[PDB]
C-alpha cells in the first residue's frame, strides 16, 4: 500500500472513520509484537495491494485507544472491526458476536474473500454480512 | 412533541442517525400497539419535552423495516438503542448485552437519569457508559 499505517489514539481512529470514503475501513486492534497479531499483520500487509480498491487497512494499538477498546470490549487480540462510510459493518461468522472478527485468518485468500463480501454488501446498502470463511482458532480457558 | 416521530424505512433510520447532532438519539424498535411498547412509549412521550436539550426520540416500526432489527440483533421488542453523532453508544445495565435496552423503564426518572449519563459521557467523547438505574428496576427476561 505499501506500508500499514499505525494509529495510536482515539482521535486518529475517529479521523479514519470520518475520512475513509467508499472503501471498507479495516481496524486491526492489537499489539504489533503479539504473535497472533504478527501472523494477521503479515496477511494484511501481503493482501493489502490486491484489496486497495476495496479496503483501507490500519493497525490500532489497543492499549492507547481506551474509548474504542472499551466500547468494542476487546478481550482477545487481534480483534478486527470494519466500517464503511462511517457506519460500523457487522459480520456474522457463526459466533454470537457480530461486532468484531476475533482471530487471524487461515489464508490470505480467506481475508480477501471476507473483504469482497463486506465491500459488496456495503455498496448495496447492507449493514451486516455473513462471512464466507471461519476465523483461525483463539484458545481460551 | 408528545406524539414522537415515527421512522418506517431503513433510509429514514439512516437519516435520523446522521441528522441528530449533539444530542442523544433514542431509537425505540417496537410496535405501537404492543403492551410493553405502550408502557415504554408513555415514558418516552412524557419525558421527551424536558429531555429535549439532551435527546431526540424516534419510534421505529419493526413491521415496516427490518434491516436495522437484524443489525442490532433484536429478538424482543421493545428494544431501545442509543446513538451520539452517528455512533452507537453502549450502556452497561448489569446484564450481558450493552448494545440495547430491552423492555420498558420502571419509572420516568430512571429514563431521565440514564439519558443524563449517556449525554454527559458522550459529550466527553465516551462510547460506553455505566447505567445509573438500580438493577431491581431493569426488566429481566
Ligand atoms: O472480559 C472481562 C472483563 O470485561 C469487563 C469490561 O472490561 O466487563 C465485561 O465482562 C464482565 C464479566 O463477564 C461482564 O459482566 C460485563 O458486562 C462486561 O462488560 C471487566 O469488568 C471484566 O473483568
Amino acid at each position: 500500500s505499501f506500508l500499514l499505517p499505525k494509529l495510536t489514539s482515539k482521535k486518529e481512529v475517529d479521523q479514519a472513520i470520518k475520512s475513509t470514503a467508499e472503501k471498507v475501513l479495516v481496524l486491526r486492534f492489537g499489539r504489533d509484537e503479539d504473535p497472533v497479531c504478527l501472523q494477521l499483520d503479515d496477511i494484511l500487509s501481503k493482501t493489502s495491494s490486491d484489496l486497495s480498491k476495496m479496503a483501507a487497512i490500519y493497525l490500532v494499538d489497543v492499549d492507547q485507544t481506551a474509548v474504542y477498546t472499551q466500547y468494542f470490549d476487546i478481550s482477545y487480540i487481534p480483534s478486527t472491526v470494519f466500517f464503511f462510510n462511517g457506519q460500523h459493518m457487522k459480520v456474522d461468522y457463526g459466533s454470537p458476536d457480530h461486532t468484531k472478527f476475533v482471530g487471524s485468518f487461515k489464508t490470505k485468500q480467506d481475508f480477501i474473500d471476507l473483504i469482497e463480501v463486506i465491500y459488496r454488501g456495503a455498496m448495496r446498502g447492507k449493514l451486516i454480512v455473513q462471512s464466507p470463511i471461519d476465523p483461525k482458532n483463539i484458545p481460551k480457558y
